[PDB]
């Protein structure tokens, strides 16, 4: 019996839920999980609901026409899925590898539910070590400042190419362009570390450890054309001490990094995260 | 502006979520933060629904019986309150002093939204030390094997003398009757001690000491007639180490006691906690 | 049978550890817990040790006179002390008691070991529901630009005259002066509350509120004379969401700043802190 | 610059720590972190002491004859080695490879600092996805009712040839024999998932889902002759809700059982771990 999700936003409204829910109803559905919130500072409403069959068995391709009626009425940006379709997800890698080892190994045991389309790097394949692929294919696809556009522009293509839903910049130090970025509004998702309180300038790391903080964070975010200031989805801290030493800061800076990515793209994958201006709305658990 | 809260449960049945907010629609009302879930295994529902005045400003008192229609032809199992309403709350507590000090600090601190209407225990008020229970009544009700009818209808007849809404077994060590917790049927809440593994018989907390456990919890549950074993509400752990003595055992013990039963506690008070049979759904 | 404890840093030279523990051994003590940390970034060595006697019953200030010889030779910063002896702390508070009332019910159920001196505040008594006050003595010192060494000194004669160890500022808003700073070096806390990334200027919850933050952290740190930026004790943060509005991200950040100037406090009251120029070291 | 570091344990008697650093200066080393706790109940004493070489430049072979004449003066139980001084692990493994696979990961990207012998099962090749076993020799050792003495002299003479200090099982379902196990004390961990309280007999998952448990937890233990209750060296939980299915307990457990072990397997290489009777003393930060 198949599941699916629906997630949506939308302008404030009275009966938003009592015409999402009469369409599942009216169409044969059966709701088994739904969360719905009212952010009444931005005027907008937010609902995730998770149902399957019951007295009709509704194909997904129905049930998209049938919904889109009400979504256009009421102005919703949404999404309808099988719960059992995994998105295509794409991997942006430039030196750092951990946060592309942690995908991958939590892709592998079942935790994050994808399909990776490709590894994407600026550097050559032979700059990694220790990792074999399988079947998910590594590209090469250099850049500098005079050949962004072309480099963007193969990116692009093999986007297309492959029908990837996500590209995640595992540590990718490449900035995306105003228009790619814009291209991808809601689908890339990257990660930085933060710090309590931030550091500015060069060597942040050096700073934080002759500040002798007691975390370290991070961020993983939606980007914009705003250098690492788009849409927060996820942060989170990790202890640090005084027996941690400049490289144990860039360890635990990782491992926080990876955590924080991973944690981002399961709650993104399980269609958990709904867009709200700058912020999200994560229906969490 | 007030906000309302509606919490019910129900057999599964198609159209639920459908019937619950055409009603608001329908009557002027706008959903501010709502959770639904399907027990598929006990074929139930449950919904959260917080609620406030959109097209029209309708009492509670008239949503309520209109909302009675709705509550029969699905069998509902539900109730809806203004969310300023505090609940009344009467703690129960025989030796141990911590989680009815914890309670007390988070309803004066405004992270418990209740009125306490009585501290009521088996032992005289003067075996506690360093509290000032300001306008708190403390009642000592006397108990025996043989006069726990008495007692029973003693603590009974103030529960309805007060309105009181939630009794808290705040470590409080007598027995309640399997009658009384027939009563008291998902408005009653107990604090235990929980170790991993579990310890039974004579000194668990020595036993744990010896068999050098990492971890202690505590369990806050709905009471029924089974001894400590009633539907579970939370459940934590904190840390043990090497350098934890009996006494620091003890200790750790009562600071995971108190957490837990005040978090349960904050659940049950925001209209997060629906039973379910034997177990319990949290909107967390 | 009384526990002491030393703590102790210094310039990083070999056999410290055997000039310290061969002294307490040759003086009829036993060492019950230790930690030694050697900061190779910055040359000085650390070391925390709790102990009791064995085979001789030698008083503290015989102790202290005999170690004297130790910490000249390897030019320690040192303190030794009987764990029994409660430090006398002195709390200033401002408008706002969620600081002040966490210390103070900490205290009252045993999990800070000290002796209140004082409260002390910029505002009146009736500012304040006054619960967990007791007995402790309350006084009203007024401040403004121009009466500001005057206040500063109705304090250090207070300090003086109650023999204070501690000032905790539980979120006290007026900024003391250099010169007080200096005088309380490694004996005034401060704390205060920030996000990721921090904020500066007007409204600096609604900035984190637009910004969409999914945490509030809080630094409890000694005072120096950076406004805010003495050597860091502790550091946490919890959760933010969604759901919250700016009224419940101050709610939180009030949370999240007594919780962690209570740990830090404690960590001070159990001689776990020593400080390491612009940081410390915490021996957890 | 090579590190060392030194565990012991021994009888609670004054001058231990007199002893033992007045012999690290006179040897010419320098104390970088040093930890030490008087267990007062059971009267034994126990030291966790890094150090370096400051004056002196004395090989490992020489300290620890040295040290030998105050170890056995003392009654000590100790070891001394080179921080960087690999261990070598045998992984044993039975149906599920969510314990190993978690080692495995650790290893590959530095966390876990170990060598991994050989992977061992009761199960062959072909049941195991082997994502990250690369060049780790795999075997396949079978046993049942009456092959037990055979099976175990098969894994006790890999360990001989292998030079393998550390056994870990990796959620391995056979139970050692008592003597295998006396051969492994102090050298062999094991995992085991519950709950809060435990559960015995039939479906013991449903009984969990049942009773509507918020925690599972799991502990890591060193083996003894007692099914499943050697000395603990940790234990951990994560959270349950009214979500999770009796297949969702499963796989939380599973979850905290890797999260346990390999956090315990961390303890132990990094010598954190004396066994204090059927205790442990974990030195943890």
């Amino acid at each position: 019996h198949h599941q699916y999700v629906l997630t949506l936003s939308c302008p404030d409204r009275a009966g938003i839920v009592s015409a999402v829910s009469t369409f599942l109803f009216e169409n044969g559905q059966n709701i088994l999980d739904a969360q719905q919130y009212n952010d009444t500072e931005s005027g907008h409403f937010f609902m995730r609901v998770v149902f399957n069959a019951a007295a009709k068995v509704i194909p997904l391709a129905s049930l998209r026409t049938g919904f889109g009626v009400i979504a256009a009425k009421f102005t919703m940006g949404w999404h309808m899925r099988d719960r059992e379709t995994r998105r295509k997800v794409m991997l942006l890698v430039s030196q750092s590898d951990h946060c592309l080892a942690d995908i991958l190994y939590r892709w592998r045991v079942g935790d994050l539910h994808m399909i990776p389309t490709a590894i994407v790097s600026n550097h050559p394949r032979e700059t990694f070590s220790g990792f074999d692929f399988g079947d998910i294919p590594f590209y090469h696809f250099p850049v500098n400042k005079d050949t962004r556009r072309q480099q963007e522009a193969a990116i692009t293509a093999l986007i297309a190419q492959t029908h990837t839903d996500l590209v995640v910049l595992a540590r990718y130090m490449q900035i995306l362009s105003d228009e790619m970025s814009a291209r991808l509004a809601g689908r890339c998702i990257n990660i930085h570390h933060s710090f309590l309180p931030g550091f500015k300038g060069a060597k942040p790391y050096h700073q934080a450890f002759d500040r002798g903080v007691k975390l370290i964070g991070a961020t993983a975010h939606y980007v914009t054309s705003a250098l690492d200031e788009g849409p927060i989805i996820d942060q989170d801290v990790e202890r640090i001490s005084h027996r941690d030493t400049p490289a144990d800061l860039v360890r635990k800076g990782r491992d926080i990094e990876r955590r924080v990515l991973s944690r981002a793209l399961h709650y993104h994958l399980d269609d958990r995260v709904i867009l709200n201006g700058r912020k999200t709305v994560v229906f969490t658990d």
